[PDB]
Order: structure tokens, then sequence, then C-alpha cells
């Protein structure tokens, strides 16, 4: 009934939050629709595969919040394996390589593949990950998809169609449904491409030992009875002294302050009184989340390894289900298994499947690839089709489409009276990710904290200790990578040689 | 508590669909959020005004559906005024014209917008109305927006920046937010450029005498205490053998079936079980609705007319908050009134203002273009902000970003179990339009009629008889708009 705050969603943006609210003193509730914690983090527990992250994962340097979080809870990181080489498959061919990188030899294609990437930070230094829309040519961007972008761009099919396939795998979403503000600010406030593509010193460095899931889990175990199990949140009522907030289930909850820590579309499964103000109202029908199935293969070795292939494979085409893999085995060497990613548009397509028809498509795919009769021997299967879920309306995360950003995202973590607004999608470091829930999820509690006068206005966004676990190396370049000339340029260079 | 179909949303859409059924014999309630009915629609009524509507207003030849079913209700329409000359104002000057089309001088710029204009249309003819997903080139186009294909189309910044307004006006959303395939397909899907854009022989012919609310109004008249009003649906149950209806003031409704004739994305406040489909369940977080402030200045006389205007107005430029007039005067001549909509971005940015600000605002321009003194006297201002709507969550319409309607298109109106989908949004012609939203209503409830047996599959989609009193002339074009090249034609040519 009555507390000091309600968190709507038990993700680990809204138990982020919560913990910090009662670890301050506060009362809390977290009203949870599902009847689990952890959301957009699921860990399957079973026989076959011991545990599974069947959504959120990996982690990585620079995400020190995320890292600090799960220390605190007792939870330890294993790296990702990257040991031997790396695929890149494109025309129906493998080419391994090393690095984050797959090799261009083309002079003209290296030229254009450089400068795309390179551009991409350069734009991205332009943008505030704080306010994407206060870049110079915020509306500019902002009314371009990636699609156009990288039509400017790309002056070879061969850099567009690595570009593409990056933008479906960062975002789970096709090139032509993003705005290009949007999409560069989210690179940018990861760090940057180098940062968001890398295993090794790079987002997908590490996975949590027994999943991600345990994050939600333990905050749940110290939270206790506080936090409600299969609450959806239906109703929010502001209009007197008090927060009034009820559940489908007929409960109604009394609070000072509520959290809003679910994605921002899913606000619309909430009636609020009095009604949102209007950019808020508008906004929430314009965020949606990408698709995605995450799909895990188990094999009874890790055969790959044993012709020098980590399992990481960057698979071009239309035909392949899979765009992207990583070997899953866990850190002791046994329940060997391949992740992938099947992305956007594939994600749609092949749902229309049953499962033993993708496992079936999965394995012919990774047959090839990896030229091995092998991956035709499956010995389990899990799979996860996020676009199904009423309380997380797909993964990874919020995309915007092209003019939204620029209207309506300085709406995005503005409060509305005594409610305040977490989830991933409000952060502004490695937001889309469990780094961000937590900085969000903070971030907002320190908020209602400051409301409340406990803390100084300058105590809302707090910095964060980086990881001595995780340690973060640098992203350099050199000096080539930088001052190497696009396709344009040099024949713009060419064409000054001709007078 | 238990009635053989339920129907989410007393606006026009619902209350045609629970109309029919009504008709037909079964047990109906309409279930409806607001205080009210009519949704998108709606009629304020006081001294000053008499009566106005501040949502959907405008009714033309083709539209039968609403139509008919407004002079069953016992309604009459009355002609728009257009006798006097349109201004179209660009770069600070108006130009006074007679005609749907504003007039272009400069030679390339004519042949840059007839060909404009003509390539809207031809693209549209190969777009099927009931599946625009089914276009030969539908990807391509569903993966461009409408600001990538007019930089393509067009070669003059005139053309363009007229296009642009089309399209604002049109959709109430900017060039670059919306698909192209989706674009051309709704103007094909109302008939095309000509019959939409126009006001004599187009959807903007006529209005209701006495507002178009009271074809909401009437039907609940009819239905007595078969509408609810201020329940909101807030769960769907299909598990059990009836399918069960929950508001958000307690209240449980027991039916065979169910229609939801709500905005698609608004079903996104109802909670459902078992959880709908993948793509339905997508489909309603990529579907936003447009942006827009419907605004009304009164006078003491309808003075544009002495001048030799009709009060329509085409006004080009961002400084202008409005980009689009109609003489909003009553039949009878009194209640002088210039109506005017503040579309897409302007409708967000001006929102900031006051009403006494906003109406400075208008009365300044329309004094501008008019060229009139006695457009800053006014008597009386009426406004309505759709974007701040709960229950509506903009106006007009819903429209489709980038690559939507080619992935999540065919769900629209496909039936979750025995939930139907009705709502403007899911008609094949006039969709966005009160006209649309009778036609979807009433399919939605044949579709549950023929699920009950009660009418063969032939019948679900039926045709309607011309409207007597509002007659459609054909859309014609010459000689010289169909075969006049375009500028890269004329290019090809030299
Ligand atoms: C799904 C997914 C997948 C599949 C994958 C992934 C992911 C996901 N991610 C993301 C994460 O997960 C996120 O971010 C998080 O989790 C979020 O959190 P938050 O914010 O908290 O949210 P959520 O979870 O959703 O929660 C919410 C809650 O609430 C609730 N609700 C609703 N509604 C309601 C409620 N309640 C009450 N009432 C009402 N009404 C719900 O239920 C819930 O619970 C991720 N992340 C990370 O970090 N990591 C990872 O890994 C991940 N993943 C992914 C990734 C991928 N990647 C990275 C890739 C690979 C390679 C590459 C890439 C990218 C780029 C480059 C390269
Ligand atoms: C808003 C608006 C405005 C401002 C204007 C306009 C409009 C609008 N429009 C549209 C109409 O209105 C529509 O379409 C209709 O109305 C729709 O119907 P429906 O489908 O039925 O829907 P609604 O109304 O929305 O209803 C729904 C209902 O439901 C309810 N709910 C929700 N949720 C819920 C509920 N319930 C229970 N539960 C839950 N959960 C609500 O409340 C409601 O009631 C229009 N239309 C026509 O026809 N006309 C007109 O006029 C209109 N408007 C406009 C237009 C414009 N224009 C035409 C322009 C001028 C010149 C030109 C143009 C365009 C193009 C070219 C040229």
């Amino acid at each position: 009934n009555k507390c000091d705050v309600v968190v709507v969603g038990g993700g680990i943006s809204g138990m982020a939050a919560a913990k910090l609210l009662h670890d301050s003193g506060l009362n809390v509730v977290v009203l949870e629709a599902r009847d689990r914690v952890g959301g957009r983090t699921y860990t399957l527990r079973n026989q076959k595969v011991k545990y599974v992250d069947l959504g959120g994962s990996y982690v990585g340097p620079t995400q020190n919040r995320i890292l600090r979080l799960a220390k605190e809870l007792g939870l330890e990181t294993y790296k990702v394996n990257e040991v031997e080489r790396l695929i890149h498959h494109v025309k129906g061919k493998s080419y391994p390589f090393r690095g984050p990188f797959p090799p261009v030899w083309n002079p003209i294609t290296y030229l254009d593949h450089n400068n795309f990437w390179r551009t991409m930070d350069d734009m991205g230094r332009e943008i505030p990950s704080d306010a994407p829309w206060k870049a110079p040519l915020a509306e500019e961007w902002d009314n371009m998809t990636m699609k156009e972008l990288l039509d400017k761009l790309c002056w070879t099919e061969s850099a567009k169609q690595l570009a593409t396939l990056f933008v479906n795998l960062c975002v789970t979403a096709e090139t032509h449904e993003v705005s290009a503000l949007w999409f560069l600010w989210y690179v940018k406030q990861c760090g940057g491409t180098t940062r968001i593509i890398s295993t090794t010193n790079g987002g997908q460095e590490r996975k949590f030992v027994g999943g991600s899931g345990q994050v939600s889990e333990r905050i749940m175990d110290l939270l206790g009875d506080r936090v409600k199990l299969e609450r959806p949140v239906i109703y929010i009522d502001q209009t007197r002294e008090n927060v009034l907030v009820e559940t489908l289930n007929h409960e109604m909850y009394e609070a000072k302050y509520v959290i809003s820590a679910i994605p921002p579309t899913l606000g619309m499964k909430i009636h609020f009184n009095p009604p949102l103000p209007m950019m808020r109202n508008q906004m929430i029908t314009r965020v949606p989340l990408g698709s995605v199935i995450k799909c895990i293969v188990y094999y009874k070795e890790p055969f790959w390894r044993k012709k020098d292939y980590c399992g990481t494979m960057i698979i071009d085409g239309e035909e392949a289900p899979v765009a992207y893999t990583l070997d899953d085995t866990k850190p002791e060497g046994n329940y060997a298994a391949i992740m992938g990613f099947i992305l956007a548009h594939k994600a749609r397509k092949l749902a229309r499947l049953t499962k033993e028809e993708r496992l079936k498509k999965l394995c012919e795919l990774y047959a090839k690839v990896l030229g091995s009769l092998e991956a035709l021997e499956p010995v389990h299967y899990e799979e996860k089709n996020w676009c199904e879920e009423q309380y997380s309306g797909g993964c990874y995360t919020t995309y915007f489409p092209p003019g939204i950003l620029t209207q309506y995202g300085r709406v995005l973590r503005q409060p509305v009276d005594r409610i305040y607004f977490a989830g991933t999608e409000t952060a502004t470091h490695w937001s889309g990710y469990m780094e961000g829930a937590v900085e969000a999820g903070e971030r907002a509690a320190r908020e209602i904290l400051h409301a409340m006068g406990k803390i100084p206005e300058d105590e809302i966004w707090q910095s964060e200790p980086e990881s001595v676990d995780v340690p973060a190396q640098p992203i350099t370049t050199t000096f080539l990578e930088r001052h190497l000339p696009s396709v344009p340029g040099l024949l713009r260079l060419i064409g000054l040689t001709t007078i």
C-alpha cells in the first residue's frame, strides 16, 4: 500500500534505482509486470545448458557501473573466446582474420572503408552525449535515415554492405528505419566504433559467470517482499497529495514519487491522470524497439577452435539467417555453443518457421562458414524471439526513426510532476545496454533524493571509478587511418593534378 | 456485463460498427474512454460560435459511406465557400488565383510542378488500395522517406516547397518522417492528388450543418444505455469461452467478439491475455499519429469576400504558423471565421505559446496574406491541440515511418482470435477520414456477422451507392498535362 517510492519495472534499471533508494533508507516497492525480474535480461537454467543468457549478456571495458553493481552482488565475469581467428564471410566465401576489423586489400575499397568508420566517429564528436539534439547539424542529420547517410558516404558496395551489417547488428533495425543523428549519437555514447564493435577491449569482452539475470535476481533477494511480481501497472494518478499507482490485479500503491523504469513506448500501457504533457504523450508513440532472435546452438565440442577459428563470424548476405556469431562455450570449456543473432527484417521473416526449422538453417549456415560438417550435428538448441514480448516490445533497445530525436528527444528523461524516468533509453553512456540501465536507474533515484532535499543538485549525476577487474585500453588510430583520403578526396586530388 | 459484441471506442468507426450490429439484432456495448463520443471529431457549442468542428469536419464527393450514414441520422451538408479567389502566398507576397491549382509561370518550374503531381498519381496506380505492400516496388518505395522522393523528383525549389506543404497538410507530418510508399498509397486511396486537394469536387467540398460530432452523438442517442462513457478499456482476456473486457473503473464485460475501434497505437493501452502475436505486438509501437492544432478565428464579417477572396490561403514559408486556411463562415453568412491548421513541427513549436499569443500570430499572418487590417480585429477564437489527447494520440491520422508498411502493414486488420479491427486506419478508401471510419466499422461488424454464420463471406466487403446530394465529377487531365516532359526529360530531349 504505502511507501516513499514506487518503481515501475524490475529490470536492471528499476532494480538499481530501488537498491539505491533502499540503501538510502527509503521505503521502496518495485512493481513488475512479469512473474520474474530481469526484463530484457533473462538467464535460462536447465540440465542441457547449465545456464544461458537469452537476453542482454555482454559487458566490457568502460561499462563501469554494471561491473561495479555486479561485483557488489558477488558476481564475476569471464572473457568471451577470441583466441583464434575471426571469420568474415562475404559472397559465399570465408576469410579468416585477426583484430576487430576484417582486412580489406583493394586500395580503393580500403580508402572507402577507412573513411566510413572515421567519418562515423568524426560526426559523433559533434554530438553531445547528454543532448544529441544540440549537435550543430542536428536537424540535417536527424532528417536523414542511416540508409541515406550510407548512400552518400560509401563509394564502394563493399563498404556499404559492411556498414549496413554494422547498423543491423548495433540497433536491430534496418538502415532505412533509423535516424542518422540518433544512430551516430548511439555509437558515440558507447565510446565510438572501435569500442562498440570490439570483443577484446570492447563491448563484447566479457559475460557474467552464471548469467546476467543474477543482477536483477540478487537485488530482488536483497529487497525481499518489496518486489511485487505479476503487478503490471495500468494507472498512475497524480491529482492528489500522494501519487496513486494501480496494477492490473487490482492493487493500489501510494507513494511520494514514482520511477518509470520501463522502455519509453511501454509507458503507453499506463493510463495517466492527469494526462501526460503533449510532448511526452506523442513521444511514447514514436519510439519502437528493434527486432531480434537470440539463438544458441550447442555442440559436443568447440570444434571450430581446432581449425583456428574463435567462433566469431561476420556473415554478410541476405541468405544468411544470422549476420553475427560469438563462441558461447562456458569458461570451463564445456557446453560448447555458438551464439548468433537473427536481426531486424530476418527476425520478422524467420519467426514464421518452427524452432527445428530455424536450427536446421543455422547449422547449415555455420557448416559453410566454418567449412565443417561437425556444425550439422547440434546436441541442443535454445532461442528467444524478443519481438513477442508484451512487456519488452523488442530488443535490444529503442530506436529513433528520422525526425524524432530533435523534436521529442529532450522529453525522454524530463520529470512529469512526481514521475521520474529511468530505463536504459535515458542513459548518456552505453544507453541501450545493461550499463545504461544502471546509470539511468541510479540517476533517477538521485533525482528523487534531491527532490526530497537529501542530496545537493551536484550529486544527481555521479561519475564512476574505472573497474580494476576490467581495465579499458584507449582507442588509438594510425597516422594513415587519420590522414588517408576518402574516395572523393582522392578524386579531387586527381582533379587538381589535371591542371 | 454480458453481450454479443463489445466495441472498444465510440468514435465514428466504433459507433458505425455498433449501429450495424444493433440493427442486425445483436446485443452490443460500446466502451468509450472519454466523457463524450466522437473521438477525433468534436463539435463545440457556445454562444459566440454557435457550433464549431474542432476535429474532423470536411466531407466531399466519393465519400459515400459517411454521407449515407449522416443522411440516415438526419444530418445535412453545406458547401465550403470557394466562390471568390484563392490565394497562394509565397516569399511574402499574395497571388490570387482560381481553380484547385496555384499557377506557375516560370516555364521550367511549370514542367517540374506538372511532373511532380503527375508522377505522384502514376506511382499511386501501381499501389493496390487494399494491399499497398503488394506494389511491385513496395520495398524500394517503403525504404525511402517522402523527403528523399521529393529530393529525387523535384528539379526546382518552388515545386519542392509546394510538394512539402502538400505532405505536411495531407498527413500532419514532415516529409522526412513518413514512408514514400505509405504516403503514395494514402493519396491514391483518397482518389488521387486532385481529389484530395480540391474543395469543389474534392475532400473539402462540404461540412455538416451543426457539426460532424452529431454523427457519433446521434448514434449514441439510438443506442442509449449501450454506450458506456468514461470506460477506458485496460484488459482483454481471450483464454476462456467468452471474451472478457475490463475497464479502468473496474467493470467487466463479457462478449462473444470484440471490435477494436481505436487508433492502432492506442492498442498499447490495453493489456492482452494471451499476449498479442509478435507482428501486432511490434506494429502498435511503430505507428504514430500526426501533429496538428486546428484554429478558428472569428470576425464581425467575412471581409475577405469583399476583396474577392474566398478565404482559402496556401501559405509558403517557415515563418507562417498556418500553411493552409479555409473560410469557416456559417452557410447563413454569419459567425464569419477563418479556419487554419498549424501543422507538424509548427504544432510542436507553437504549442509553447498561450492561446492569446497564437491568436495574435494568426491575425497578423492573415492581415498580411489578405492585405486587410480587418484581420487584426478578431471577435473570438477557438482552437484544439490534438497532440495533447491521451485517447487520440494526435490528428488527423496514423502515419507510417519508412520500412513499416511493408513489414507490418498486413497485420493492421488481421483478426486476433475474436478481436476484429476497425478504425479509419484500417480502411481502403479515404482511410484517415470520417469516411474511412465508417467503411472500417461496418466492415469489422460484417466480419463478426460472417464469423457467426449470419452472412456469406461475399458480404463482408460492401460497395456503396453514390450520394445523390453530393455527386462526384470525374478527375480529368489535359493532353499537355499528360505528355509535357519532366525537367530531366526535356534535358534528355536537348
Ligand atoms: C533482449 C536483448 C538481447 C536479445 C540482446 C542484448 C540485449 C537485450 N541488450 C540490452 C539490455 O538487455 C537492456 O539494455 C537492459 O536489460 C534494459 O534494462 P532496463 O532499462 O531496466 O529495461 P527492461 O529490462 O526492459 O526492464 C523493464 C521492466 O519493466 C517491466 N514492465 C514493463 N511494463 C510494465 C512493467 N512493469 C510493471 N508495469 C508495466 N506496465 C518489464 O517486465 C521489465 O521487467 C544487451 N545489453 C548489454 O549490456 N549487453 C548485451 O549483450 C545485450 N544484448 C545484446 C547485445 C548485442 N551486441 C552487443 C552486438 C554483438 C556484436 C555487436 C553488437 C552491437 C554493436 C556492435 C557489435
Ligand atoms: C483531429 C482531426 C483534425 C484536427 C482534423 C481532421 C481530422 C481529425 N480528420 C480525421 C477524422 O477525424 C478521423 O479519421 C475519424 O474521426 C476517426 O474515427 P475513428 O476511426 O472512429 O477513431 P477515433 O475518432 O479516434 O475514435 C476512437 C475512440 O476510441 C476511444 N478510445 C481510445 N482508447 C480507448 C478508447 N475507448 C475505450 N478504451 C480505450 N483504451 C477514443 O476516446 C475515441 O473516442 C478529418 N476527417 C475527415 O473526414 N475530414 C476532415 O476534415 C478531417 N480533419 C482534417 C482534414 C484536413 N484536410 C482535409 C486538409 C485540408 C486541405 C487538404 C487537407 C488534406 C489533404 C489535402 C488538402
